[PDB]
């Protein structure tokens, strides 16, 4: 079956540049199948040998065809796994039949865990989106062609005509420039990332909810989730997160805050006026009688020309009608106030005709379901009516909740500037006693700080108007302030005051991001100092959330004592939160790459330590990961059922706590991990080098995915790219090998302790689990032509010295967890060899350089390299990324 | 599979009512039964029996049951009858192989006949539309559940989610109060209509000329239908037609215009972005980059901030999206300056930024497609782009063209006003010829009629307001003037004259109505009176439509006589428009009854005359016909279908033309069976006094259908309306026995004759056949039961007389076609007893009268009957009507 795409997309391909080219692709592709079957080496310079005889344009074509195959290969992939899993006629059902079963739960205790649980999807503009959203579109209409397509019910026209449409469709796709010849504008991100809610999410969320109450009547619960219940949220970072990212300015975020706003109120008009067909009964009692007589009395006898439907006053004949007909009217208000507001500066719109209240908008429809069930209509009321109060509890005014991310030092500039120009000291110079004790003194004092006279630079001004931006706007929009590079409560202080003195009318909660190791380890610490401050802990109002970030843990440390010490982080945080009576809620900065701590999400969650979450959680979903989790009906449903579930079986079935023998047995692995990792990533002073000629790293800023303009110095991103583009992956890894072997040899009963660690505790068997998975996507012989290519001849061996503990490493995860689809690789591999040559040819001085476009070639006139080559490197970048499924 | 539906409604009556009303329901489900079953004449009384003891509001219960199992039942039907279909994996593909194969034909004499095809339906308000809108609503949401229901691929929770759906939607639908408690506006009549495009129509065209283009390859033509080849139209009466509607006011038809052009724009605004993100090719030839160089010329380097996406101005990059963008700016102007004009009552919209052209919209949208094929994405062409094409080209500016209809003898006054006024004397007093002199000096004179200071009444000034209301609005907004109760040439000039004196720039075309029979035979010697001035005929550019009526002419005369008459008259136009020159086009006044000319389409088709159609056809959809035919994709897709395949066959496989023999058989036929029809219909002085006491006749009016407030002097629809309630069909096939006795006596060999015209005639066969069908919709026990029940003692053995013609009939059609479901019929015998007896309660002096509603019986409180009787009146006929699937 795998071959009918291969079919097709290779006739397109022939109709499109000859029978030549499909000839000589057809060549690539039994060459790369020869090496992912025999795995002989010779195979791969038998590949390149046929890839440097290729033309400029040629080659271009050839890395566009295997592109455009791997992604063609993942919509199957998805296509497939949809129709598996619908041919069963965890899991929700499953987990709940487990929670009742297995642990002796009752249904109550679910229902009730249920709706006192919340998860807090907050979605990043991390450049990790590979593919432009030109081309994403035509991904989906391509996978509707393919999923309408696997289907016995077809008929012969409906068959011919998606064959004339997925042509068609394939054509349109490989017929677009892949190639951002422009990064984006943060709006533009913001664009990207609220795109699937008129697209997926807006109409997911009620659907999921109603089959939370079908499973829920499964287990005999006749009663609903609360459409108020908070099971699900959404935040955002596009246009919010500044941390190292100078173009999201403050004119940025009040753009996103209005745009976003926009967007919901266009959303809930056009869904008003279908809901008000539907409520066309005339029974209610005696409350939304009174009240729709009270509307009926300002009614304004006006023609209202203006809607289309419904543009006479309404009747009390039909009360339901009078009273949403209100709510259509504060709509249609709201949605043009929000729009003057967008496309001019300002609107004449008055506040008191729109919707100001997260609930202003809630009443009414509340009001109507309380008519309805009063009347016997509850069936009615859980219908259209259910699914509003749903989208309204669950997006309200503003679709997303937007964080406000900063690093510290600028926080710290800004009081500076402050404490220099009031003549009374220098806060950086400033101990820590002394910032804390003047911050406090200013937070209880009620004189104003700055004035307008106050000196500011650019970057000064830059925050202080944020706060102004963030002051101008409703409250309702904004989510939290993530605070880079946090270390102390002065920090956290700091921005409080820095609120205040902006005139925020009613400021957002201030959350500190933990990020570097020692930030983790001395992070519960500091938590505790904070709450030890009366002030702050009187006015945090028994709530704190504080972020846990695994982007650079993994990359200055071991992966392995990275996971580990984040364990302990999470654990020591909720110690000190019950210490203090406050109620934690922990942010996990997850990744999509296992290197950046992503992966499952069900195995993440269970690799969580006990009483952790209770009820309240909250993860990143960075960039491309959105692409997989939402661009779909199916991916957005399964997705939010793998939170929930995950979320609730954590709950009510606590993973196993660690036996000491365990802590102590993973800080002495810990050590050893941490020497290895850093043995061969720091101290080697040729590493840097070496790691600069044989990975893509350099070149990953081409690409120009995202907006954002030594090795410790480089983001995690393109870090766990590079290894991952060459299939070698040494930050997932690395010091696991040094680690088991050392354990080993310290004694030998250690084998039967890992053994017994990888059957019982779920972080372990998580761990240890993903690293062979990560194995599972491994090939050494690729590193090695890398290395063949494009490493001087001098530190040949350095690489193989890594690859001699690659297979190591291999051998010692297989033998803990007691072990011993392809094809795709195929298409890899030939990328592989494409990006390795193209590379060599790029780091030439013979191939620099010193209208309109008929022809590929003409696509980059202002290519410092050689006509074709650059372009092709991007081409080669983003298919491996494709195939592997995974950016960075 | 029939007890399925019966199952579930009862448990939810069971669910809203109780037990007790649930088993007298059932009881009187089991007494039809054995009536439909048996026919016990005794059964009938045994259920009125049961039905008398019905308390006020529980009657109304019952009815109210009775009419929903019946509106559930067609749903189902349709239902099963889309399945039933769909599972064979006249017929559009089986069409062009009995035209190949028959015939002989070839594919390009298909193809180029299918491109010079038109077909011209248009939607009138014609208050035929029984079941009001908010409850069509919910009955499309019911048949989306079933439809759904019926599949094999339902996973359990979903079965459950749409059990409680539809369960809540049956429920939603029966709390919904059935009566119109006030008529429509024409405006509401407009909005019910254009509803079906925002639905149905604006998809379903595109899906349906890719059908045809699949067809045609099908046959070998790898070449499409031309987007803007005009194979379907539609044209609206809806706030046009003023014949007898004095409330349909010019201010009406600007409302309706204006409407109808803001429902189009925004249709387009909201397709146009998905359709800009689409074409995001590179390649164009040399025109489109030419123009895109434009276009990006005067970009407006701007923020642009009003859209949310491609908000910034887009680059020369993808040239598609350039031109694109350009239509995207004046359709949004468009629909801003509609939207102000209609809101209030001006713009200050630069009609530049606008379109104001129906294919200055079009021009762009075919560069993209000539460049598209120009580089061979004819596939991509093929695909969205195309649909808009063929949706631009086919809705144009305004969704539906106009029709003005008014009657002759209003412009006849209007022109006394004048004549009287400029001392001239009085065109009503005036013979023919002076007004076609008078007239044609008038038009053909350079000096202005009237002036400000003519005097009007309110009717005069309400044409000549309707004629600057037409001045003052768009051309192509308007389709036809229709006059109604035309006779003379003096008429169609008199509008000409009126026309281009109210400055009416691009005057529409003028075409007449004939529906009175004798109107029917005078025709043809009228148009070719007309066509004789050569001023009109060089005016007219060789294209002239005459509208035909269906209506009228089987009420005064017998339905057979008119069907004949009907025939003669299309043919003796199609000579005469040749005999001229002319092309003419014939517009079809066809209902849904049978009575009205209705019937399958298909049918009505192959019965006109050979070479009639020559490829240009034009049909009205009556109010409630229009929800038979396009509240559901397929029904739509089947309409289309049936249409055009209908009128392709027609063109290429003539109907066989009728022998002499045939041709004076039935002229002494239609003698017969119009002196037997006015004999019992017009001879009889009682027989108005027994229509108005056996029939439901006069309480028509209470329904609220339209906004339109002797026996000759009643309109059509109220007509056979009255005799399809009783299910006795009278002016179906009142004159058929008298014909065929007399035929059969004359001469023993027409009977052969007979039989040799039903088995090669398709005019005799449709007929007949038609015939035979309302037969097996008959029943005379039903009209027994109300002449027992309501008619006086005296004239009793009036209705035997013709129930035994009723026999007498259907012995003869059985006879000359060679010819010797139910369950529903049920349902309805029981709101036929509900009908008779309640109809009696009625018309009873006792029985007569001499807040908010929290029960049925409050709906009513202006009722000058008793509380609960008119209510359940209202609803017997809304019910039998259903059953029936017909109302007028």
């Amino acid at each position: 079956y795998d071959a009918l795409l291969l079919d097709r997309f290779l006739d397109i391909l022939q109709d499109l540049h000859g029978e030549d080219l499909r000839e000589t692709v057809q060549e690539l592709y039994e060459h790369s199948a020869e090496y992912e079957g025999k795995h002989e080496p010779k195979k791969l310079e038998e590949l390149g040998s046929v890839l440097t005889s290729l033309d400029p344009g040629d080659s271009i074509v050839i890395a566009k065809a295997f592109s455009h195959m791997l992604n063609l290969a993942n919509l199957a992939e998805e296509v497939q796994i949809a129709y598996r899993r619908r041919i069963k006629k965890s899991d929700l059902e499953e987990t709940f039949k487990k929670l009742v079963g297995d642990l002796n739960k009752s249904p109550e205790e679910i229902f009730d865990a249920l709706k006192n649980q919340t998860v807090d999807l907050v979605l990043t503009a991390h450049p990790t989106q590979s593919v432009r959203r030109s081309l994403l579109q035509k991904h989906g209409r391509i996978r509707d062609c393919l999923a309408q397509l696997y289907a016995k019910d077809i008929t012969p026209d409906d068959k011919q005509e998606l064959d004339e449409a997925l042509q068609r469709e394939i054509q349109a796709a490989f017929r677009t420039d892949e190639i951002k010849r422009t990064p984006p504008t943060p709006q533009d991100e913001m664009r990207a990332g609220m795109s699937y809610f008129h697209e997926t999410i807006w109409k997911g969320v009620p659907k999921f909810l109603r089959r939370v109450d079908t499973a829920l009547k499964n287990i005999g619960i006749e009663e609903r989730v609360p459409y108020n219940a908070p099971l699900i949220q959404f935040s955002s970072w596009m246009g919010g997160d500044r941390d190292g990212n100078p173009r999201v300015t403050p004119e940025v975020t009040r753009d996103v805050c209005l745009l976003a706003r926009m967007m919901a109120a266009t959303m809930y008009f056009n869904q008003i006026e279908d809901l008000m067909f539907e409520m066309s009964m005339w029974r209610c009692n005696d409350e939304l009688r009174a009240r729709a007589d009270e509307v009926h009395a300002n009614s304004r006898k006006d023609a209202a020309k203006h809607y289309i439907e419904f543009w006479k006053s309404i009747p009390t004949t039909e009360p339901y009608r009078v009273i949403l007909g209100d709510v259509r009217d504060k709509l249609y208000h709201t949605r043009e106030r929000a729009h003057q507001l967008l496309s001019n500066g300002h609107s004449d719109v008055p506040v008191e005709a729109t919707f100001i209240n997260l609930e202003q908008f809630l009443e009414p429809l509340e009001l109507c379901y309380r008519s309805l069930c009063s009347c016997g209509d509850r069936p009615i009321a859980d219908g259209s009516l259910l699914d509003f109060l749903r989208q309204v509890s669950t997006f309200g005014l503003s679709l997303v909740r937007l964080d406000i991310r900063q690093e510290s030092d600028r926080h710290t500039d800004v009081l500076d500037a402050i404490t220099t120009h009031l003549d009374i000291g220098s806060y950086r110079e400033w101990s820590e006693e002394r910032r804390q004790e003047w911050l406090l003194s200013e937070l209880s004092g009620k004189r104003p700080l700055f004035g307008s006279d106050l000196p500011k630079t650019e970057e000064i001004a830059d925050v202080l108007d944020t706060f102004h931006v963030i002051a101008e706007l409703p409250a309702d929009s904004f989510g939290a302030y993530i605070i880079s590079m946090a270390t102390a409560p002065s920090d956290v202080l700091a921005v409080e005051l820095l609120q205040r003195e902006c005139r925020v009318k009613q400021p957002l909660r201030v959350v500190p991001l933990f990020e570097k190791l020692a930030d983790l380890e001395a992070a519960p610490a500091a938590v505790a100092r904070l709450f030890s401050v009366d002030w702050y802990k009187n006015r945090i109002n028994g709530k704190q959330e504080v972020m846990i970030g695994y982007s650079d843990s993994g990359k200055d440390a071991g992966r392995l004592s990275a996971a580990w010490q984040l364990y302990k982080a999470q654990e020591e945080l909720v110690k000190v939160a019950k210490e203090y009576g406050v109620k934690l809620t922990m942010f996990h900065g997850r990744g999509g790459t296992v290197g950046r701590g992503g992966g499952p999400t069900h195995l993440a969650i269970l690799s969580q330590p006990p009483d952790t979450i209770n009820g309240s959680l909250r993860v990143t979903v960075q960039g491309e990961v959105i692409e997989q989790s939402f661009g779909e009906e199916h991916l957005c449903f399964r997705t939010l059922q793998r939170f929930t579930a995950a979320t609730l079986e954590h709950g009510m079935r606590p993973p196993i706590s660690p036996k000491p023998e365990w802590r102590a047995l993973l800080d002495e692995m810990a050590v050893v991990a941490t020497e290895e990792y850093r043995s061969v990533v720091f101290q080697e002073p040729r590493f840097v080098e070496y790691f600069r000629l044989a990975t893509p790293e350099l070149e990953y800023g081409r690409m120009n995915i995202g907006s954002r303009p030594g090795i410790e110095s480089l983001r995690a991103i393109p870090w766990i790219f590079a290894w991952t583009q060459t299939r070698f992956h040494l930050p997932v890894w690395l010091g696991f090998g040094s680690a088991i072997r050392h354990v080993i040899e310290k004694d030998v009963r250690n084998l039967h302790m890992l053994q017994d660690m990888y059957q019982h505790w779920p972080f372990f068997r998580v761990t240890i689990d993903l690293i062979e998975m990560v194995f599972a996507k491994g090939d050494p012989g690729i590193a090695a032509l890398y290395d063949k290519l494009l490493v001087s001849e001098e530190l040949w061996p350095f690489g193989e010295k890594l690859r001699a503990n690659f297979e190591e490493t291999k051998k010692l995860i297989l033998q803990t967890a007691g072990h011993k689809l392809r094809l795709r690789d195929s298409y890899i591999t030939t990328l592989n060899v494409c990006q390795a040559y193209t590379l060599k040819r790029i780091r030439d001085p013979s191939y620099h350089v010193t209208k309109p476009a008929k022809e590929l070639i003409e696509l980059n006139p202002t290519s410092e390299y050689a006509p074709g080559l650059e372009d092709t490197l991007i081409l080669t970048m983003k298919g491996i990324a494709a195939g592997l499924q995974n950016t960075g």
